């Protein structure tokens, strides 16, 4: 049902059965089909595409030319009925694709809230996006991908299928990501590697300088003590008892599935 | 003619003389030229432009905000009437660009059949792509380039004018190619340096594995032997003589007018 | 008010107090916000969207996809009237986007005249694009970047904010620029570093082997001969005495605030 306070341009085309919530917009040319549910007070400039089973909040800028819901790219897909599901108070700019997900990969894609996601960014299906994330133009995830909350990724980047941006990462423009980054670590190249702690993040996010501190210390277990990663994981649970910032390492371990970017 | 069994939405704006085939589908605020030619099965989502003279095959499907047929961006083109041609089951997928040929260039820009090109790749003026082949999204063409039949460009990755992408080819993501890349060759980097034969694709493509081991000691004669290309030639000639397969070394050998890329 | 003589089809929605210049075209789905100007002769092929207060001059082909005047992606912006400015015979590609300027940064994104950018390319708010310059595909420029005349940027590179592409500058593409470029410079890589006078493009450009000659001495000061910055300002300052040419460098010593590309 389209809600009494909500807008329908005329020229727009919204299918019956599309969900639109209170005082949503749906602006000129835009179509919306009828799987889709769109929250309340959240604006389709013009010119969007939505379409598939398809969730979306409240409060969200969709710009022109954007494409959410999407049949994906996955040679694989076969047109199962997969899921895309969008969060609150995006920003997502022109030409955004956000694509839904396969059977094969979980059947979703989702983003959270509070993102900001740059003209031509790319969302391929099965990606798991969080919140207060920033994917600047062009930045550019394969199928399966994760981007964990806080983390932002550079102009140009692509990332490689099944790979994890941990939590509060910086990724550089220009680069290339083929394996998981830790969260909180600065990564940069092609392929990218580790470039130490994201600490001006974290200072401006709240972190205390004993969290950040201990944050250090567990970057260096990875990367400057020589040791395998093997035997620092209890190393970095151990810290993780004082600090429990720490802790995000041991949950990132249990995801990753590609190995760490390394020097 | 517009087939009795073909759709056109009632947004859509198909200029008199235009053809459309059966059961073609043109959806809401596409735009198709006079002289275009659509094939039966062919699908424009919506928000497509199709024009020149430009003839697409059947069975296609073609996303929205793409745009086929349009100008091309070289500075010595005058507006003269070149063309387009893209054959069958291609995918071609949102914001992709396939421009027309130059008069310079010979005239025409052509796309074969069953390829997948990904979100804003681009297919310049006077470009040949094959059959089978894949374009990962951002991936970009100048004017002039070839991408022979099965070849894969990967993500962001773009390739300078004239050059030739061999069959059966892959070029990694984030790469630039500033010189030909001889068939079954594995690419990749700024600029792009070979790395060994695509094994894994000619496994899956049906190739015996006398052919691989004669493609594998082809490459090896170009890039490990330490001989010119002038001294190869005959002996990839020669190799050919009992594996065929070996031919499209010579056959690109012809082709090629800005060298190998090389380590 | 909408010239007579102009064009407004149908289907575009052009928004009372919008400005419409005589012989210009608004294709169809095209959208004109009421703060618009757009000048005589100017053609919007279909499905562009133009707003916010923006000036287009006379004689430019703007494509289909193209977004000019849109909020910027600067998390400062907060919704303040800033402004776009767009000289003369300017071709704007297919999904360009070309967004306003912010209070914080002056106000105004400007573009000048007879440039051509090409399908993707990005003008971020605050940006000083010059006059005959060229962007290729998907090149990005980060918020308040310059661009002088005659510049060129090649495919898929992307500029760091605040950064200065000199005048007569071919940045390679495939490459990123995280610093300042001097004029008459050739640069490429990731990050970019300098490689010498863009010879061919002065000689092309009526500049006398004299002036050219000076130029590539002007260059080895700053590159070859060892000295610092501070060293040859004054040095270049009086080589500008005999060549007005390599005043040039002057001018854009007084605008750089990130330091030269270097080696
Ligand atoms: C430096 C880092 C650069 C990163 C650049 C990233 C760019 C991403 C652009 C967005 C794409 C996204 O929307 C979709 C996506 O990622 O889909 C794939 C899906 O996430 C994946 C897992 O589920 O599966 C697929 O990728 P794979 O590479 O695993 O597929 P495949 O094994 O079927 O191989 C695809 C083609 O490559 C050929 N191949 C494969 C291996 C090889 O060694 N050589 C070769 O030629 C093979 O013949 C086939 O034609 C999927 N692809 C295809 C084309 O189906
Ligand atoms: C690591 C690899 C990265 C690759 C990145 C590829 C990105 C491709 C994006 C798609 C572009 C495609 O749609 C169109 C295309 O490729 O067109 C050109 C056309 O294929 C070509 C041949 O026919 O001719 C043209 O390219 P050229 O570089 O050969 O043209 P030109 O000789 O006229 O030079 C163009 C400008 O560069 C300036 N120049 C040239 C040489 C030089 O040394 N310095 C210089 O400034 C010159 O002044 C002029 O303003 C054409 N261009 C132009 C702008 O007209
Ligand atoms: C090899 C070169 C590659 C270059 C690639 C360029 C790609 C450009 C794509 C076009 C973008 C353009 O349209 C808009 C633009 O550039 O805006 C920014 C604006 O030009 C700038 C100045 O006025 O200010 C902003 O950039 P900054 O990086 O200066 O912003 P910030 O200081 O607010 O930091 C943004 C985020 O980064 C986080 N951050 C910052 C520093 C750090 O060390 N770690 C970190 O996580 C921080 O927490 C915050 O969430 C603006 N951004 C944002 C997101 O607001
Ligand atoms: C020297 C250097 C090396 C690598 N990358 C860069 C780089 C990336 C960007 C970029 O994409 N954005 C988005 C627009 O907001 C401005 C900026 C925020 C950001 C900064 C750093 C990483 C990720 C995002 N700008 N410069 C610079
Ligand atoms: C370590 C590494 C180095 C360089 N490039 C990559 C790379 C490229 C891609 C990519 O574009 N796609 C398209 C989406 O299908 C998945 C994948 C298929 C593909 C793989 C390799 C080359 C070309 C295509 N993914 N990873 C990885
Ligand atoms: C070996 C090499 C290294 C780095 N970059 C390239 C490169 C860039 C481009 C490119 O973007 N275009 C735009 C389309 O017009 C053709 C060409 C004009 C141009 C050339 C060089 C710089 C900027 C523009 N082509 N090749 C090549």
């Amino acid at each position: 049902m389209i809600d009494k306070s909500a807008f329908v341009h005329p020229t727009a085309i919204v299918e019956e059965g599309a969900s639109i919530g209170a005082n949503a917009h749906i602006g000129p040319f835009c179509i919306v089909g009828p799987h889709v549910e769109i929250g309340e007070g959240t604006v389709l400039k013009s010119h969007v595409v939505v379409n598939g089973h398809t969730k979306i909040g409240r409060d969200n800028e969709i710009y022109q030319f954007a494409s959410i819901g999407e049949v994906n790219q996955d040679l694989k897909y076969a047109g199962e009925p997969t899921r895309v599901e969008i969060g609150d108070r995006n920003r997502i700019r022109e030409s955004v694709t956000i694509h839904r997900g396969t059977v094969q990969g979980g059947g979703l894609t989702k983003v959270g809230s509070d993102n900001l996601l740059m003209i031509n960014a790319h969302i391929a299906h099965d990606c798991t996006v969080g919140n207060r994330c920033i994917l600047a133009n062009n930045a550019t995830l394969a199928g399966h991908v994760s981007v964990d909350d806080f983390a932002i990724i550079g102009g140009m980047t692509a990332v490689h299928q099944f790979c994890i941006i941990g939590a509060h990462v910086m990724v550089g423009g220009c680069s290339g990501v083929a394996q998981d980054v830790p969260p909180y670590v600065i990564a940069q190249g092609n392929h990218a590697t580790p470039f130490g702690v994201n600490i001006e993040g974290l200072k401006r996010r709240g972190f205390s300088r004993e969290a950040i501190t201990a944050i250090r210390n567990a970057y260096k277990l990875i990367y400057r003590s020589g040791k395998t990663l093997d035997e620092v994981k209890p190393e970095i649970a151990e810290l993780a008892e004082t600090y429990p910032e720490v802790k995000a390492f041991t949950d990132f371990f249990a995801r990753s599935t590609r190995g760490l970017i390394r020097h």
